[PDB]
C-alpha cells in the first residue's frame, strides 16, 4: 500500500497473509475454512497466516494453516489476468474469535463513488521497495468503467474493475495481490493488478467479485 496509514491491530480480521517460506500475497477468509485470493498468487504450497499484524513477530494471535487445496477460477488466463481469482480451502477451520473472521460476499456490483477500504503487507513506494512489518490501510473510491478504460486502453474486461485516484500517490502495490477491497462490509474486489504503484492516471485493477459469486458457493459446496 503506498499513500495510506498503519491500520490498528486486528481491526481487519478477515485479511490473511499467504506465506511460502515469506509474505507473497494478502486473502480473505470468508468461511471457517475458505480463503479468497487473486489466481496469480497460485503456488503449489502455501501456508495462510490469520490474526496477524506483525508480519514478523509473535504476537500471540496468530493462527498458521497449511492450505490443503487450492482452486484457481477455470477461465484464468495468466497472459491478460482476466479471471483473477482463486480459492484456498484450509486442512482445518480457522478458529473465529475477535481477531479472526470472515468477510460477506456482495450482493451487487461496486458502484463508481463508493468508498472502500484496501489493505495488504504489499511494497509502500512508488520507486524501490520497502514492504513493511504491519498492515497497511487505505481507504479509496471506485472508479467508473469509462476512466478505468480509459486508463488502460484495451486491457479491461468484464471481471475487471478501478479503485483509487487519477492523481495518482495512493494506490495497492506489489505483494498486496490477492488481498481485499472492502466496501460496506462486503467483499467487493481482489487486489490484482496496475501499471506501476501509485503512477498518475493509472489507478489499480482489482477482480470484481460480485461476477464470481455462484462459483465460489458451488465450488465450496463441491469441496467441502
Ligand atoms: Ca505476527
Amino acid at each position: 500500500i503506498v499513500g495510506g496509514y498503519t491500520c490498528e491491530e486486528n481491526s481487519l480480521p478477515y485479511q490473511v497473509s499467504l506465506n511460502s517460506g515469506s509474505h507473497f500475497c494478502g486473502g480473505s477468509l470468508i468461511s471457517e475454512q475458505w480463503v479468497v485470493s487473486a489466481a496469480h498468487c497460485y503456488k503449489t504450497r502455501i501456508q495462510v497466516r490469520l490474526g496477524e499484524h506483525n508480519i514478523k513477530v509473535l504476537e500471540g494471535n496468530e493462527q498458521f494453516i497449511n492450505a490443503v487445496k487450492i482452486i484457481r477460477h477455470p477461465k484464468y488466463n495468466r497472459d491478460t489476468l482476466d479471471n483473477d481469482i482463486m480459492l484456498i480451502k484450509l486442512s482445518s477451520p480457522a478458529v473465529i474469535n475477535a481477531r479472526v473472521s470472515t468477510i460477506s460476499l456482495p450482493t451487487a456490483p461496486p458502484a463508481a463513488g463508493t468508498e472502500c477500504l484496501i489493505s495488504g503487507w504489499g511494497n509502500t513506494l512508488s520507486f524501490g521497495a520497502d514492504y513493511p512489518d504491519e498492515l497497511k490501510c487505505l481507504d479509496a473510491p471506485v472508479l467508473t468503467q469509462a476512466e478505468c478504460k480509459a486508463s488502460y486502453p484495451g486491457k479491461i474486461t468484464n471481471s475487471m474493475f478501478c479503485v483509487g485516484f487519477l492523481e495518482g500517490g495512493k494506490d495497492s502495490c506489489q505483494r498486496d495481490s490477492g488481498g481485499p477491497v472492502v466496501c460496506n462490509g462486503q467483499l467487493q474486489g481482489v487486489v490484482s493488478w496496475g501499471h506501476g504503484c501509485a503512477w498518475k492516471n493509472r489507478p489499480g485493477v482489482y477482480t470484481k467479485v460480485y461476477n464470481y459469486v455462484d462459483w465460489i458457493k458451488d465450488t465450496i459446496a463441491a469441496n467441502s
